[PDB]
């Protein structure tokens, strides 16, 4: 069939205190219109009408999705003159759901189940019981029957008892919707125009309402300030950890995992206390990540060992690699096969082969490093002159003595030996001893201050 | 009006296992009657009377406000007799309140509520209704009116039924509340003397007892055991939490955040996992702190960004820096504008200017750093002679390359540059190069153990 | 009296997606049936006979208890099917108590209870009353008397309703439970070997099943995938800390410690926020324990002050240290009283003595250091040539510069000074200053690219 979505965003959200839009606060690592965009296109939504007020600038900044249709709504007189700006690009022929851009949860599955449902010609209503309905429009049926919608401030102390009320979606026909929007009028407690008013102007016109129920309550929870978003964070997060439990991955402590992106896996992969998932992170069989591990963008190989407190972005790890604890990899760090990797160690554009070794206080960067090879403690490769970066290429067998610099453009040839205290600045051949050493010399009964 | 307040923080809190007074234990990084003594003078009592037994020492010690009278209570008789000992310093032409030491959570609204009930001449009391009553003392009253207190030793069968408990809490006029103190006995179950009688006397001397109920139990709950403190700190953080997150400040997990201090800030600041507040942190606005980060007694200005496991103690970091991740700022370490600091550096007492970078495995303690300037990773200031320590100066626009030792105390120019591995002992002269280089040379055929 | 213990752990766990049996996966750091069988030594067992079905080559590489008799199910028939296996080598006249090697938690206190209530050639037998007794089998009373157990398969829908369940663990002798055993048929839905069966058989042989209950559900929960097991972690976690902090060891937040191992403890231990204490460990008095440390298999005198993210492996820390923020202990690392680890700083197979300091960016491996000896920051010992490593040796009262790369092996005598910058390859004579230095030259008018 066809569909539409229309997402509302064009409300203030003054209970957050920010100087960005609402619906751009993120959760779980994305904004939380983004969520909605999301469900909206994994629907199947062929166009997605975004209706905004303020911000558009830092809106069309972060948004850019391709079917994204932006309506301005200048002045906010209700959702209903809200979606009357928006109907103007409805297809009679399709259907057209309305979300709100401060819903993230909102799953796909129930969305489904409400496109399944609207009757024909009809209106697909979401609604859910809630202990108490302040607040929220009250559902009014006749002899079961869905025949309107009566907001709280319009209710009376009887109908204020409905507990059944509005979520805020629903699903209708563009065709009829466009009929309807053009006959709402204000004449109401808020003095503005109700969307929830076409439920009632349906039902007059012989159409029916039908009312599907979501899974869960969060899924149709709203946003207005930081503590409900801190809220729904950890409903987000404690739904993502179950899923990889039941699908294999061992969490040492669900409540202390946060993903933020999207998590490949193998088998018996195994991941600590307070560990962070970030943008897209494929993880091989058999990896083993420890405490407060931050990892963003990454592909790690079979049987990885990943020590405490290691920090890595846009790296590549092969199989059967061991880095940290206290160890930080920058963009575009490679190990290959078996490398090692240990505390305070940096590494920043830099690949570094088989069995090879960086075990600590070192900062390789921009540098090209062979298999086999073991880098002393403290040495640092010095790849940059103040305006330009240059590459340090070290071949296979070489043994880089403790705290040796290695002045960028440099090239060590394969076996080289390079003495501890080496200031590199001129090629080495293979199978030398690069050295820059002082004799040292001794003077006898010497007192301190 | 006048007000004193008398706190209880002599009994024997034997259930800790310590050496060390019980209502010093912390809570929120501060001793628990700390926490009673700040009620009490936000509450505006002119005096506050510490009845103390033992650790009268280790008290003093801690204990420095100035409004503190201390009482000492050689024997613990009860508590009817620990305020027959404050009972000498009451005006007769003040209220009394009295207050529990190892009771950290009483709000100061509650009471202020308490405050304005106590009937002219009468007793303001504060009671729960609690679900399991035992232990506590009985409230019993008689045509809905308070007529005394039954001691849960002394109550009958029938008594014990009462779910109404006395919390402890208590005020009454100076005057009133010495002629009852006088008049206790101690013919009782406990054998002891009870505060709480007076609540008798005063009913058939005409006065008349008001019960005024707290706004949350843990407001009233008692310390006895360490299990106990755990479970009250994590109330007061989840309230502190809420509070931050209701007043702009977005915590990515409210259960994963400790603020042991007072927190001023801007707008639109974001706080990851694990981070702990201690002493006082002002954070300006847009600043970003990740997960893991300690900050102690700091100000931090406007858009700065602390990465991941990053310790910062009484640092001042103006506009627009970024540290970590891995770093650590001693006291004393100041950061202009736009400065950065990288993965595995210290700092202590010492500036880095405006635009300045140390990007790696660096120590800087006891310098001023310029403008723009450049300090190479494994670059350390050597501020210390073993006797005395001594000041290392550098200029604006100096690059010191990578594994460079300062001796302090030496001056660099502006715009000089120090070559990598240089021992600078003497100063450097402005737009110099600062070299201290052994040739490199080569040894063929060079064959390893 | 005499018992032995039959673990059947020869089921499939499929929902684990795992290619280690499911009763190796680990809870607090270890197998979930290495948990089952402790308690089954710490009952008492004389022989613990484990029934497995595959992956016994990875079962008998990790369990290695000396009163363990393994016992082949090579087809899983049921569990009656597995006990007529184990059957052979019952004694007469000993108790045999029947255990699942998937059910961790259960506790020694319960096992002892039901121990006590077998009646005398009776049977012992451990229930549970649940809410939702689906799929367990359901446990039929006549007049009040146990006389079998219906499984969910062939229960009628009325005996459906029966929520008593049986909890699969039982204790009878073992001459009975071998003329039982071998009169089972495998008549039923399941179409397999109920050794629930010997229930009844028992019944009408006149023999009475005594029915007793765990303390807790999470006693006799069983472990069926990896969101179950990280349930009971959590559970078990959860007492522990429990035990510590009414035990005097006080944490700042009991949700975010874990203990996978032993703890020993002097009074007024104070443990931050996400500590992992693992293997044995044993604390002095007064220690305190920063935020995100790792202690593994370690030794700390009394009075150490651990700071934040501090990894200590094999270590052996001596009264009044202080270590941290971000140091690295490995195996062998030992600090004699009052020595000082600062940031940034890896020990390996080193001995630090009495008051000598290593503060920062600095390696020490394979190294003995005297008394009040400084080490300054970015010191390094190159303890291995590429095929052997060497011993530094430093005496009292050295001074090592910043910088100071000392080539193993190498001694220090006392009182000796190293000069910033020195790389030490010879001894050094006591008193004496050693030192490799260039002299610092300049080159005026430098421009860099
Ligand atoms: C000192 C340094 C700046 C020189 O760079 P360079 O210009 O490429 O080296 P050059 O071969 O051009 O010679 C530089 C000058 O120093 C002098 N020089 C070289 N080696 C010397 C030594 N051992 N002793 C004294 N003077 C020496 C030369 O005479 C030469 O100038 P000249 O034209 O008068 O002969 C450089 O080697 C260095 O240490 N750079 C820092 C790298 C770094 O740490 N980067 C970190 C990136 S994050
Ligand atoms: C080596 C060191 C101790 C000398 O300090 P100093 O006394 O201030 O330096 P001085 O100029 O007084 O001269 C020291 C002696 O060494 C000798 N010397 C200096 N430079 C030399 C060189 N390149 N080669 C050989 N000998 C040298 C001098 O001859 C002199 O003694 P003299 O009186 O016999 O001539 C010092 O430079 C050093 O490295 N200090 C450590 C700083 C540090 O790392 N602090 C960390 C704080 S946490
Ligand atoms: C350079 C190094 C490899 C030499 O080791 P060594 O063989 O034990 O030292 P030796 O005394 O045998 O002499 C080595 C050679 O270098 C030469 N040499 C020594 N000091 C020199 C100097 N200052 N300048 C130039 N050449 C020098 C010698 O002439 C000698 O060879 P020769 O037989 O031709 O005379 C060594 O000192 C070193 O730095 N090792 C690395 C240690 C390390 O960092 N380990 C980390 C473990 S994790
Ligand atoms: C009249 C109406 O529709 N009532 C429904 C609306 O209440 P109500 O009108 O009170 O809801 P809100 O004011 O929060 O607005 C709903 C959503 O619409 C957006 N918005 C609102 C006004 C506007 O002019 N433009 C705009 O874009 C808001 O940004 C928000 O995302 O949602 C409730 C659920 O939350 C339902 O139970 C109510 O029946
Ligand atoms: C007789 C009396 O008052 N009973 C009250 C007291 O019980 P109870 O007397 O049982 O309470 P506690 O023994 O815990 O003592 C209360 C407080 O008084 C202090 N203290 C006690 C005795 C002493 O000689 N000196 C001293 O300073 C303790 O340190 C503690 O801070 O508190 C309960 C609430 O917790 C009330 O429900 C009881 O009605
Ligand atoms: C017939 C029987 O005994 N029923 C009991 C069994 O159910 P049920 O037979 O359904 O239980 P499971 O299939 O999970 O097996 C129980 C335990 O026995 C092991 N196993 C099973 C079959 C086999 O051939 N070999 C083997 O070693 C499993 O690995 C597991 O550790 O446990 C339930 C509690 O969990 C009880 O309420 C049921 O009354
Ligand atoms: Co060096
Ligand atoms: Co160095």
């Amino acid at each position: 069939n066809a569909m539409s979505v229309v997402i509302l965003a064009a409300g203030k959200g003054t209970r957050m205190y920010s100087d960005l839009p609402k619906v751009l606060h993120t959760l779980a690592g994305k904004a939380m219109v983004q969520h909605v965009i999301d469900a909206a296109n994994e629907l199947g939504a062929a166009h997605v009408h975004l209706v905004y007020g303020h911000g558009g600038d830092l809106l069309k900044q972060a948004l850019k999705d391709d079917n994204l249709n932006w309506v301005l709504q200048a002045e906010q007189l209700g959702t209903g003159h809200a979606m009357q700006q928006a109907a103007p690009f409805f297809a009679d022929d399709e259907d057209i759901l309305m979300l709100y851009g401060d819903v993230p949860l909102i799953s796909v599955e129930t969305l489904q189940r409400l496109r399944d449902a609207k009757p024909q010609g009809g209106i697909g209503l979401l609604t859910v019981k809630l202990d108490d309905p302040t607040g929220y429009g009250r559902i009014t049926r006749e002899n079961g029957k869905v025949t309107g919608i009566v907001e709280h401030k319009d209710a009376t102390d009887e109908q204020r008892q409905i507990q059944e009320i509005n979520t805020g979606i629903l699903i209708a026909n563009g065709a009829d919707m466009k009929r309807w929007l053009a006959k709402l009028t204000n004449n109401n407690a808020q003095g503005e125009y109700y969307i929830t008013d076409i439920i009632a102007l349906a039902y007059q016109e012989g159409r029916e309402i039908v009312a599907v129920h979501p899974q869960r309550l969060s899924e149709v929870e709203g946003v207005n300030n930081r503590l409900q978003l801190s809220r729904l964070e950890r409903v987000y997060q404690s739904e993502q950890a179950e899923k990889l439990l039941l699908a294999g991955v061992m969490l040492r402590d669900p409540a202390r995992f946060d993903l933020r992106g999207t998590l490949t896996h193998g088998r018996d992969v195994e991941i600590d206390t307070n560990v962070i998932i970030e943008g897209n992170v494929t993880l091989g069989h058999r990896v083993k990540i420890g405490t407060g591990c931050v990892i963003k963008n990454s592909v790690i190989g079979d049987d990885c060992e990943i020590s405490p407190y290691t920090v890595v972005e846009d790296a590549n790890l092969a199989a059967a690699c061991t880095i940290g604890p206290f160890a930080r990899l920058r963009p575009g760090a490679e190990l290959l096969e078996g490398a090692h990797v240990g505390n305070f160690v940096e590494m920043k554009k830099a690949r570094l082969g088989k069995g090879s070794k960086a075990g600590h206080l070192t900062y390789l960067g921009d540098a090209e490093i062979g298999d086999n090879v073991n880098i002393g403690a403290g040495t640092i490769t010095c790849n940059y002159d103040g305006a330009n970066k240059f590459k340090t290429i070290i071949g296979d067998d070489v043994f880089v003595g403790s705290d040796t610099q290695l002045v960028a453009p440099v090239t060590v040839g394969k076996g080289a030996t390079i003495a501890a205290g080496t200031t590199v600045t001129r090629n080495v051949g293979e199978n030398a001893l690069a050295i820059s050493r002082v004799p040292q010399t001794q003077k006898e009964g010497w007192r301190r201050p």
